[PDB]
């Protein structure tokens, strides 16, 4: 078990980084501090988790107390919604590197296949409870994303929540400029993603699991939803190896050729999911858990659902 994989632009990605949707900024500077220190190389970031700047102060200190050096760090960013117009994309990639306080990206993301009307709003919602959408498309942002490979901002483009056929559209493009390196997507026993991941890897594009724990702290979850974490099916395997749920929920990805970005805003807990490169899960362990799919996504937003580029109608 190699501790990072090949990127299609040349360099390589850890497979084990720290998430950061939902670390609020009075916290996750502790956060990413301890997860560098225990060994976590790549951060998950987004101008959407509103938390960028305090990621970027817990980096500019571990550069200080040489913990680190830039290179050793994959920082990976998200475009959001709003920012999807070709004339708006440098712009927000420019006030996500001044916000992390970076020269450059590692990877850089369009969030999700659908632009949001541009304005200060995150989520603008119309009298039907639905996201006021713009008038942008997928290859069009892909251009403007591939403009920041070639003037240095960052190293490397991607993609988020993108379907095959979204996938698909990229890699036929006339006069495509770079392929898209990563497609992050929610994977975990629940949504195993079988498909989709066959499909991204088959065209050397590398897939991240987003929520491998379930996302339990997800706002929009339901009571009548699932809890990963407290599958006593999962716990059994956990115990067999003397390793916690989590740890077991980490490795599985890991065993797959995926990269895994679990969050944790606890210092104890952020130690606990790094400690798995000391196990292995058996291949039946391997087939067990595959077999726990349900087809249960958890991040998905009915307002989002009438959009033109809305991911989730298509099977994969
Ligand atoms: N591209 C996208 O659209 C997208 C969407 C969703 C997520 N993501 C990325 O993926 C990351 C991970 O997904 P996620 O944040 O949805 O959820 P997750 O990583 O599946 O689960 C995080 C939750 O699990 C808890 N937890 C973590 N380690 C634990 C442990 N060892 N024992 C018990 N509980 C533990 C955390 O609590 P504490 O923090 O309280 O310790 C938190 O409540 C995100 O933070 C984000 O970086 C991307
Ligand atoms: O985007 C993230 O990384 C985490 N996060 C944050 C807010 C949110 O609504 N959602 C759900 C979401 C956001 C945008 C969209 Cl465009 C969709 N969707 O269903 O199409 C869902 C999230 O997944």
């Amino acid at each position: 078990m190699a501790s990072r994989i090949l990127l299609n632009n040349g360099a390589k990605m850890p497979i084990l980084g720290l998430g950061t949707w939902k670390s609020p900024p009075g916290q996750v500077t502790e956060a990413v501090k301890v997860a560098i220190d225990v060994g976590y190389r790549h951060i998950d970031c987004a101008h959407v988790y509103q938390n960028e700047n305090e990621v970027g102060v817990a980096i500019q200190e571990k550069l200080r107390e040489q913990v680190v050096k830039r290179e050793e760090l994959f920082i990976v960013s998200k475009l959001w919604c709003t920012y999807h117009e070709k004339g708006l994309v440098k712009g927000a990639c420019q006030k996500t590197l001044s916000d992390l306080k970076l020269d450059y990206l590692d990877l850089y993301l369009i969030h999700w296949p659908t632009g949001f009307k541009p304005g200060k709003e995150f989520f603008p919602l119309d009298e039907s409870g639905n996201v006021v959408p713009s008038d942008t498309n997928i290859l069009d942002t892909w251009a403007a994303m591939e403009e920041l490979v070639d003037e240095g901002l960052v190293k490397a483009i991607g993609i988020s929540n993108f379907n095959h056929l979204q996938v698909e559209m990229i890699l036929n493009k006339p006069g495509l400029k770079y392929k898209p390196a990563v497609n992050q997507i929610e994977c975990h026993p629940y949504l195993t993603q079988e498909k989709l991941i066959q499909y991204c890897q088959s065209k050397g594009i590398v897939v991240t699991a987003y929520s491998p724990l379930g996302s339990p702290d997800r706002p929009w979850a339901k009571p009548e939803d699932p809890s990963l974490l407290e599958d006593p099916r999962i716990k059994a395997i956990a115990a067999k190896h003397n390793k916690t749920t989590a740890q077991v929920l980490i490795r599985f990805p890991m065993q797959r050729n995926l990269v895994v970005i679990p969050k944790s805003v606890t210092p104890e807990r952020i130690a606990e999911n790094f400690k798995v490169f000391d196990f292995e899960l058996s291949s039946q362990d391997m087939t067990t858990l595959l077999s726990y799919n349900r087809n249960w996504r958890v991040c998905a937003l009915l307002s989002c659902t009438s959009h033109k580029d809305y991911p989730f109608h298509e099977e994969f």
